[PDB]
């Protein structure tokens, strides 16, 4: 069971004008923090984390498969490519676009690694094999970010984000280095730096992965932390909002990672 503080995450959500979903798990103690976690939240750009596992899980039954080249053209080019398109007369391995997936969220980096484990499906298949039974993506990159309200399409909920996240980061979906590669990819992320790193301490180690639909205030991330003298920590902070005109916050998503947080004890 749940040692929740939900009176200060409603009183968060109430001023957000939304909902917010979060799911901490402290994996040395079992406790965790819940505020609407089951609910589903579009996954906007955090697909893109389990999308490189879902990579680093290919490479074990295909032995130097990230040092695959690719190839493309401009029509591949999806908006905020801001890796791959400066690659674009030469290509990119396929470690690079994991990388650039990650780290920078690239969105032809995405689709273009995308088409290469079955589609939309084929990553839901690598989900549904480590035991996610929620989450599901249905459309390619930048469509997939409509957010419209009871869609179930690419959408999961906080509590399967982070049971995920925490089964390939520091459980046997993995091997040792590819689980070890897939932390290095999240360490390195440069688009959280005003979300759920922004509420843990900077001696702290942490590996994150974010997104943002844009539109019905929908924006998230998720992280695993690694808090000194303790057992890590796996979350996930999501957010949506009613109104197709209503903006996200990252402050917000700050402020919902520091109360779970403090509503699990460091
Ligand atoms: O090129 C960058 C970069 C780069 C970064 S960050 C960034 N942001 C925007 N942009 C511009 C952009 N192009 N397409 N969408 N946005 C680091 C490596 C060098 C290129
Ligand atoms: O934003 C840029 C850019 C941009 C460039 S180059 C560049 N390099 C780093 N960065 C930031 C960065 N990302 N990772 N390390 N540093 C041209 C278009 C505008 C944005
Ligand atoms: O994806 C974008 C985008 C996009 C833009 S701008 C931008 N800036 C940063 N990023 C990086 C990011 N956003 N949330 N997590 N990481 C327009 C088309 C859709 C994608």
């Amino acid at each position: 069971l749940t040692n929740l503080v939900a009176e200060p995450f409603a009183k968060l959500e109430q001023d957000f004008g939304g909902s917010i979903g979060v799911y901490a798990m402290d994996t040395g103690s079992g406790a965790t923090v819940s505020y609407r976690a089951e609910e589903r939240f579009p996954l906007c750009s955090s697909f893109k984390g389990f999308l490189a596992a879902a990579v680093l899980a290919r490479s074990q039954q295909q032995a130097g498969l990230l040092d695959t080249p690719i190839r493309y053209g401009k029509n591949a080019l999806v908006p905020w490519s801001p890796i791959s398109e400066k690659y674009l007369t030469t290509g990119m391995t396929v470690a690079e676009l994991s990388a650039a997936a990650v780290q920078y969220s690239d969105n032809a980096a995405a689709n273009l690694l995308l088409k290469e484990l079955g589609g939309p499906a084929g990553l839901t298949a690598f989900m549904r094999s480590i035991g996610d039974t929620t989450f599901r993506l249905d459309r390619w990159e930048l469509e997939l970010n409509s957010a419209i309200p009871g869609d179930a399409r690419d959408t999961s909920s906080p509590r399967a984000v982070t049971e995920s996240l925490q089964k390939l980061t520091l459980g046997s979906a993995l091997a040792a280095p590819q689980r070890q590669q897939f932390v290095d990819w999240l360490k390195g992320n440069t688009t959280g730096n005003h979300r759920i790193r922004a509420a843990v301490p900077a001696d702290w180690a942490v590996g994150d992965k974010t997104g943002t639909c844009g539109v019905y205030g929908t924006a998230n991330d998720y992280a695993v932390v690694w808090p000194t003298g303790r057992a890590p920590i796996v979350l996930a902070v999501y957010t949506r909002a009613p109104n197709k005109d209503d903006k996200h916050s990252e402050a917000v998503i700050a402020a919902a990672a520091r109360l779970a947080l403090e509503g699990l004890g460091v």
